[PDB]
């Protein structure tokens, strides 16, 4: 994962470094949640594999203009299985725009470059572009969570994206 | 709902008065959790209603033999929907064989006295007997959410089940 | 206020005494509170403020609680619900419904507040009956089960 | 300490029972404290003796009119020294009334039943009659911190009264 | 307010921009924080407020920053200082008295809310001197080091 | 584990049964925790465990709780004593004094295993008679009241 | 243990020294931590224990620590690494693998503890290998993003 | 307080700056306690003066050899008072050498160059070289807080060593 380089008209996508991580700590919370996409559509245990093998990834999102590390995409692969969720800095004018297009990068690279049947990505309610991206992406709404995530006065859901494999 | 009066062989159902609540302080949180079933198949958004008509509803689960509190259910109807968990008292000897009966007692009510398009329980996937209960319920597993719930040394998976309407 | 009493279809409010804050008191032994700052002892900061007991029609059950802090020109109003209680946001709507005309129809101030988390739809429906409009927000200050929810500060100005 | 039994015209004191403990939990706390008082005059270490010789005891404060449990007065004694504090039910009306005249009738009472060279008291600043109350004890200001005290809007003091023997 | 600029003896205030906040963001990358709810992402309650950064003339470093949420009728301000701040209650006085006339000969307001801690001598001074009251009061809602002071809501009706 | 009783001058402990469960829950029903983690919902690790009431003697009240985790080689103890219990560290230590010996003379155990606080006097002095030793400590993590105090893991090997 | 240097693959142990401790004192200024009780101030309690520095070979980076406190028969190990650590699971278990032999091959003690979280697996791994079994579990006692985990404490005994 | 220039052999005290509280703040608590000294000997309150005219100081305690903050001397005035507490760096190898250093180097200046009545330290019981020092400029026990300071495995008092003019 070294080499991944993921770029679009306003960021990309590398490998996170120690180095960001310390940056961002104020907002970036290091410690390891219990995965990176919450809920699922119910399928196959089997397809999870073993938590030994399990593997995670950090992907760093960076502003092109000016090299600003602006969140950070966090991935779980199981054996055959993909999952994901953003971390967008809060200090950010819009993260939506930016999230959105981190997403378009890394879904194609994660269909090409690995061997997957499942792809599973969380996405707020009201996090219009990035929902957008996930359409075009071929990720189809799975789940809902209703009333996860706070806001600001109010609640939104948590929506689990997902393309499948035929197979499956 | 204060005519409720579901029994099996151990325990009937019945409305959960302030009494119940405050015995099982200890335990029981009044407090309104944002739903009584996290996840659930991503459906259209309509079934559930609005908020301001959204009603729940707490159902003490009672041993018959000494008339004991020995758990709840949390139900949350929307427009055509019925969310609901448990929670067992932690005192319990066996909780998954008095969950699992408090099931097959509370899912003939909810399908035959309302008009639910839907139906909608968590079940953490250790339940064993709740697990059994559901499936001879006619419900059947929708959601995963993998090691959502922390057990003695290690987590489990919140299962999310689900019965829903052939029109839908 | 020992000779005022509020009466709505539920619930009516009086002057709270000794008694009620006995039992209210053991509205806090708990571990899943919904706030902070059980109560305290109570010049010059504890001389502007005044507690009605919410009582339930039904059986005289003292179910909650109604703090009234006043300035010069204010009153600050502010709910403490038993927490095993029934329709909780049923009955402490009525008592704003209850409190908010009395400090109009016998009082002279010039700004009336409540405390109302973004949550209590039936109080805050009151509150916007009642003519009064949100003012001031705190994010997620109020515990609920596994999530927190904002205060609001609602007021109207006459 | 079973046979204490201090009266005066509007309280008295006895021996705080598990079943005044259970009553008051939610504003008597019975975890122990480091000490029955805070600070002290600096004299001779001697004077506490070892710590597992200390002895603490409670005091119930007792309402004649209703024998509501209205405070509890919590005492340390050391090999020469009795230290004590006092914890007022909130939802008494007026606590340092019922708080002086128990500081009335405990003092008496340790003076005599006891061979004490040294009778430590924290008193707030603002408890006018409590520490009105000690000055005819015979009692004296020692030890002042500042603003110890939370109050609504504002800090207080806490003072720590002392007698001490001549001897000392 | 991108051309608003509230200049005092000490300080400044104008439009936060996005690398003010960059850096404000680690203003609780902290142990001791003084209050809880770093920043959250920023309709419809995300449409009422503003910043303004508090920036110190001698060096032009942003020290602290001043949130003003609107109502219709109403503006509520809150101030946030850097921790490592020097002579942090004299300078959120200073943005104080600078914010308060900017949005009394600027704007046309009914109300007009301040936040303030109970032990923020120089700002309670300030909020006075501008014609502010004391309104509401939270109890213990501030932490310190080793205690916790009261929130006090502050408040002038023109 | 049904048959056993060990009988000391102040109380005995046996096996506890789901009613002593019952009330022991409510041991937990409070704002002030000695700490953290009521009980919760009781493979693999929920079988190496074990639960013995300390009844007192002089009323047949349940007082505390001894718990008795196992490994193959192992055995260890961990206390939990009603928060309104008059003498507990007294009984504690009692208690302590009773099960030690009854690991010993009725087990063939390699280790044995005792939680006891920093603060637990009795509790640690019967510890040291037993034979036990300070094996690891951690720094405050037992709350009391204004502090924390160490908790100790005391063992034999024999 | 100013002489003590223990190579791995990857990461070496030599004794920490005050430059050390000053930068890691650093992996607490957070909002994020794993447990509570940054270091503390080090007669009789303080005498026992001892720090090893963790040195990724690679960069000469400090990015752990392992604390060791000694009974007479005993000695009982801690982990402490960099917030900010990649591959820290990997790190901590090859640190445990170069201790233990240390404590065997160097010393003499009838007991060697270590505590690990019930997450680490590879740190689970090493203490398996090197003959450690599981001896005691405390519930819920580290912190995790958004959950916690059970501190597990592994012991050998020769 | 910016001429403030106090040096010894080891260490030098100075005016605390922005830069050293930042560094320092995975162990020094910029915000403000009540007081610098948590107790003191009961004296007239004119003494310590209106809360407006307070004034509060925070002096470095820096390294020599390498010009490392290696603590801070807080500093809280009154009208003739002055009280101070020391917060030495956790990572120190021996913190009380040095805290004994600063307070030789600070009570002079205390004296000196303002018009006290009080000089007030807090000192732990088990501080040593700090006790000593503060015994050898002139300053004396006047205050005992049993067990006020948490150690590995116990708890030792908190001292507060004073001098205080014969006038008072």
């Amino acid at each position: 994962m070294q080499a991944v380089y993921l770029t679009g008209p306003t960021v990309y996508l590398r490998a996170m470094v120690e180095d960001d991580k310390h940056h961002a700590a104020a907002w970036f919370d290091s410690r390891f949640p219990v995965n990176a996409a919450r809920a699922e559509a119910f399928l196959k245990e089997k397809l999870q594999g073993d938590p030994w093998d399990a593997r995670w990834h950090l992907l760093a999102i960076v502003r092109r203009s000016d090299e600003a590390v602006v969140g950070s995409c966090r991935i779980e692969f199981g054996k055959q299985t993909a999952s994901l969720r953003f971390h967008m800095a809060p200090w950010l004018d819009d993260a939506d725009v930016l999230r959105a297009e981190a997403l378009e990068l890394v879904v194609p690279w994660l269909r090409d470059e690995h061997e997957l049947l499942v792809i599973t990505v969380e996405i707020a309610a009201d996090e219009q572009r990035t929902l957008a991206a996930a359409e075009a992406a071929g990720l189809k709404a799975a789940v809902r969570m209703r009333e996860a995530i706070a806001r600001a006065g109010h609640r939104v859901d948590l929506l689990i994206y997902q393309a499948v494999d035929p197979k499956v």
